[PDB]
C-alpha cells in the first residue's frame, strides 16, 4: 500500500513522540533515584545505632575476628592497650563495614537503574517492530530471498527490498545515535549527587565512629566484653 515517503514520515513521527516519552522515563527515574537517597539517610541512621549497640558486647553467640583478636590477650591487656587497639584495629573494622554498606547500595542502584533502561528501550523498539505495516514489511523481506531478487539468478535485486533495506538502515541508525545519546544517564553511569553523599556521609560517620570510640574507652567497655565471654 504505503509509499517509502509516508513510511519515513512515520519514523520521523514515531522518533519525535518517542523523545517525549522519554522526557517523562527521565523525570519518573530521578525521582525515584531521589527517593531512595533519601531512604538511605534512614537506613543508614538504622545501621549506625544497631552497629554501636553490637559494639557494646561480645556474647558466646558471636563469631567476629576482630573481637576475637582482642580477646585473646583479655588476661594480660591493661587500659592502655585496650584503647590502642579500639582507636586502630576499632575503627578501622567500623570503617571498613561502613566502605562495604556503602559499595553494597553503589551495586543495587547501578543494577536497578541500568535494568530500568534495558526494559524501557525495548519496550519502546517493541512498540514500533509490532506496528502493523511495520511487521508486515520486515516478515517479508527479513527471511525470503524470493522478497529481494528478481529471479533465480539472484543478481538483481527487488526495487522494493532496496528501498527497504535503505529505509531501515537509516532508521536503525537514527536510533543507534538516539539511544547512545541516552545511555550514559543510566548504564555505567556516575551519579554526582550519590558520589557526593558517600563521600558526606564517609567523613561524618567517621567523626561518629570516633565519637563513640571515646564513650566505649570512657566507659570502659571491654570489661563488659570480657564478662559476656564468662569472665569475673
Amino acid at each position: 500500500d504505503k509509499s517509502d515517503e509516508w513510511k519515513k514520515n512515520e519514523w520521523n513521527n514515531w522518533l519525535i513522540k518517542t523523545e517525549e516519552d522519554w522526557k517523562l522515563f527521565n523525570t519518573a527515574v530521578e525521582n525515584k533515584k531521589n527517593r531512595w537517597l533519601e531512604k538511605r539517610d534512614k537506613e543508614l541512621e538504622v545501621w549506625l545505632m544497631n552497629m554501636q549497640n553490637r559494639w557494646l558486647h561480645y556474647r558466646e553467640n558471636e563469631e567476629n575476628e576482630y573481637k576475637a583478636e582482642a580477646m585473646k590477650n583479655s588476661a594480660t591487656w591493661d587500659d592502655s592497650q585496650w584503647e590502642q587497639w579500639i582507636k586502630t584495629e576499632g575503627k578501622k573494622g567500623m570503617e571498613a563495614d561502613l566502605k562495604k554498606w556503602l559499595n553494597d547500595k553503589e551495586t543495587f542502584l547501578d543494577g536497578w537503574i541500568s535494568k530500568e533502561w534495558v526494559q524501557w528501550k525495548n519496550e519502546r523498539m517493541l512498540q514500533w517492530l509490532s506496528v502493523d505495516w511495520k511487521h508486515k514489511e520486515d516478515e517479508t523481506f527479513e527471511h525470503y530471498k524470493s522478497s529481494k531478487f528478481t529471479n533465480v539468478l539472484h543478481i538483481k535485486k527487488k526495487k522494493k527490498w532496496t528501498k527497504w533495506k535503505e529505509r531501515t538502515n537509516k532508521e536503525k541508525e537514527e536510533w543507534n545515535n538516539w539511544v547512545k545519546g541516552k545511555e550514559n544517564l543510566y548504564v555505567n553511569n556516575k551519579w554526582d549527587k550519590w558520589l557526593k553523599w558517600k563521600k558526606d556521609k564517609r567523613a561524618l560517620y567517621s567523626q561518629k565512629f570516633l565519637t563513640f570510640i571515646n564513650k566505649w574507652i570512657s566507659d570502659k567497655q571491654w570489661t563488659v566484653w570480657i564478662e559476656d565471654q564468662g569472665g569475673s
